[PDB]
């Protein structure tokens, strides 16, 4: 079973495939959930771009999903700053059946999945950035 496997998803050039040809032989796959209005999630994408395309890695795939409040805001986002990865089409019913699925609310959040949709780790921008601060301060406060 692969997670997205009947889900269209795009590129920058505007060309569309479902999930199953898209990710097909990919070992992992990180959903990144972000939008241009967030200012921590502004300053991530730049370090998950170099990250992504450092590891330059055939089993390895990047789906942005968008909580971007328009698809001009979407776009520009994607042609400003992401690297050469897939994303979920705006309006599309499969952003919000993500979230829901992974429990997004705050953002920016990288969870990084197998092909099947099991959680690897939720803490895919610490592990990337080395930083992460809602989770942060929250193990801090649990210990006061």
């Amino acid at each position: 079973a692969d997670l997205l496997a009947n889900i269209d998803l795009k590129k920058a050039d505007g060309t569309v495939k479902k999930g199953s040809d898209a990710l097909a032989n990919k070992k992992v796959v990180a959903l990144y959930f972000s939008a241009h209005w967030c200012p921590p999630c502004r300053q991530f994408t730049p370090i998950l771009k170099e990250f992504y395309e450092e590891v330059d890695d055939d089993q390895f795939e990047i789906v942005f999903v968008s909580l971007d409040h328009s698809e001009e805001d979407l776009n520009n986002y994607v042609k400003e700053s992401h690297g050469d990865w897939y994303h979920v089409p705006f309006g599309s019913s499969e952003i919000e059946k993500l979230k829901n699925k992974y429990e997004v609310a705050g953002i920016p959040m990288l969870i990084v999945i197998k092909s099947d949709g099991n959680v690897i780790t939720k803490n895919g921008r610490a592990d990337v950035s080395g930083k992460a601060p809602p989770q942060t301060l929250s193990s801090w406060l649990a210990a006061a």
